[PDB]
Parts: C-alpha cells; sequence; structure tokens
C-alpha cells in the first residue's frame, strides 16, 4: 500500500485526485502515483492489460482501506509544457507529424479493444527524451466520470470536447477522440487553441464560427441531439486556409477529416495512419530540458 512509496513531489491535480512522483522504497522504481480520494475495480483492472507502446503503462493498481491508488510508469514532461516552450519558434513539423502518427497508433490500439480516452489534452499527453508521445488518464472517464470541477475546484478544460458531447449524446463514440486529437493537431501547427471556449454554448459557438453551424445536410440527425435549439445562429464555414495556415494540403485534407461534424464521417484512427500526410514521417528527437 502506501508504505512502499515515497513521495517525492506533487505532479499535478487530477480530476478524481491528486498525482504524485513516488519512488519504490524497496525497488527503487520512480513512478507516478495516483491517489483517488473515494465496478471500477474491474474497470480499472481492464486497464492493466490495455498495454501499448503510446500508452502511459498502468503497473499496479493498490485497493487497502477507503483509498485507491493507481500506480503508473513515470514520464518528464507533458506536450503542454513542450508547446509552451516550443511557442517562440514552433514545433518542427516532422515532429508535430510524428507525435500525431504515434497518438493514431496509440488510439486505433485502444478503439480496437473498445476502450476510449473521452477526454485528450495536452496536459494528458506525456513526451520523453526519445522522441516517443504516450496517452494518460486512460480509461478512467467510463470508471468514475468527466466532472465540472476537480477535486480542487479547477474548471474541467472544454476546448477539445466533441461536438456530440456538447450536443447532449448520451452514447458517444470512439470519433471523440479523434477530434480532440485533430484540436490539439491544430493547436501545435498554429501554436494557439483552435476553439478556446470558456462554456458550454461558448465551445459550441466558437466551433460553429469556424466550421459552420451544422445542419441535416453534414450531419443526418443533428437536429434532434438532446441539446441541439433551432435557434442557434447560423454561421458561415469558414475555409481551412484560414484556420492552420501554414499547414501544408496533405495536412489540411487529414484535418478536416479528423473534424468532420458526423461522427461516422470523421475518421478513424487506423485510416488516418494510411493518410498521405505521413508518407514522409519520421521519429525525430525532441529538444527537452528536465
Ligand atoms: C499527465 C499527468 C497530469 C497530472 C494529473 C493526471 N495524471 N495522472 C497521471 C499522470 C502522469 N504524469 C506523468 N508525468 C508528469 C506529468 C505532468 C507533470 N507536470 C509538470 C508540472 N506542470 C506544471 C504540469 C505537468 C509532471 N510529470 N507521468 C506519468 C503519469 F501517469 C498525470
Amino acid at each position: 500500500f502506501m508504505e512502499n512509496f515515497q513521495k517525492v513531489e506533487k505532479i499535478g491535480e487530477g480530476t478524481y485526485g491528486v498525482v504524485y512522483k513516488a519512488r519504490n522504497k524497496l525497488t527503487g522504481e520512480v513512478v507516478a502515483l495516483k491517489k483517488i480520494r473515494l465496478t471500477a475495480i474491474r474497470e480499472i483492472s481492464l486497464l492493466k492489460e490495455l498495454n501499448h507502446p503510446n500508452i502511459v503503462k498502468l503497473l499496479d493498481v493498490i485497493h487497502t482501506e477507503n483509498k485507491l491508488y493507481l500506480v503508473f510508469e513515470f514520464l518528464h514532461q507533458d506536450l503542454k509544457k513542450f508547446m509552451d516552450a516550443s511557442a517562440l519558434t514552433g514545433i518542427p513539423l516532422p515532429l508535430i507529424k510524428s507525435y500525431l502518427f504515434q497518438l493514431l497508433q496509440g488510439l486505433a490500439f485502444c478503439h480496437s479493444h473498445r476502450v476510449l480516452h473521452r477526454d485528450l489534452k495536452p496536459q494528458n499527453l506525456l513526451i520523453n527524451t526519445e522522441g516517443a508521445i504516450k496517452l494518460a488518464d486512460f480509461g478512467l472517464a467510463r470508471a468514475f466520470g468527466v466532472p465540472v470541477r476537480t477535486y480542487t475546484h479547477e474548471v474541467v478544460t472544454l476546448w477539445y470536447r466533441a461536438p456530440e458531447i456538447l450536443l447532449g449524446c448520451k452514447y458517444y463514440s470512439t470519433a471523440v477522440d479523434i477530434w480532440s486529437l485533430g484540436c490539439i493537431f491544430a493547436e501545435m501547427v498554429t501554436r494557439r487553441a483552435l476553439f478556446p471556449g470558456d462554456s458550454e454554448i461558448d465551445q459550441l459557438f466558437r466551433i460553429f464560427r469556424t466550421l459552420g453551424t451544422p445542419d441535416e445536410v453534414v450531419w443526418p440527425g443533428v437536429t434532434s441531439m438532446p441539446d441541439y435549439k433551432p435557434s442557434f445562429p447560423k454561421w458561415a464555414r469558414q475555409d481551412f486556409s484560414k484556420v492552420v495556415p501554414p499547414l501544408d494540403e496533405d495536412g489540411r485534407s487529414l484535418l478536416s477529416q479528423m473534424l468532420h461534424y458526423d461522427p461516422n464521417k470523421r475518421i478513424s484512427a487506423k485510416a488516418a495512419l494510411a493518410h498521405p500526410f505521413f508518407q514522409d514521417v519520421t521519429k525525430p528527437v525532441p529538444h527537452l530540458r528536465l
């Protein structure tokens, strides 16, 4: 239980609980220990075996008393800090293309196992010095939920929420992760958030002003969604060439397929891996200081 870990420093404050960098007192292993404060047992245990090089490995699930502990492999930096440190020059496109490629591999692995992330964002994308990028906070959303406030009452960001979630879809699909990854794709290219909304209706309207207000033509059945309103303002679609300059045509074509309104038209992770944008994909080494 907690005795075998030594708390090094606080990493971050997730929704369910606090995450610490810790040292296994017996094996010297440096891990990320998540303290979740209090069905879910069997759902978390289904993630012990969701192992993939682009998924942060869940090492052990400690269950003692009314406190639940998750032990992950430790990574030193999230994508958010790397984007901030690269804000002046921009992440080089070969590195952007490599991160997107690896995350689509990770997504394709979890969607084939019917596991959704439901909350992709730069803050839970972790990188190392070797050029790898991994998905974190994976599978916990179905185990507890995606609440509005964290345990430290911080607001959950909506910038990467798929429109079907914002429109009240109860049973969304794997396409919600492709949408979030598309928004992260755009943010890495332009060094600015694609849809930085501070409310659910502001997030939805910021999507509408960029991609046009959806209708039955582009999204069959959107007018029947639980939170759709006919009184939605009707904005025209902006051209993608102004959305993410100076991304090349391969990248803009891929991004537009990741940002399709209709979840059934949105490109899958496996299909996106065959997109010509990755014809020249490599694995560069990032410029990190730890
Ligand atoms: C993604 C994090 C965010 C914390 C809450 C969600 N969660 N659950 C586990 C981990 C985790 N985290 C790490 N590494 C790490 C991550 C972030 C940071 N900080 C540095 C200081 N910044 C101000 C914020 C980011 C440091 N280290 N490795 C492995 C992991 F499973 C994380």
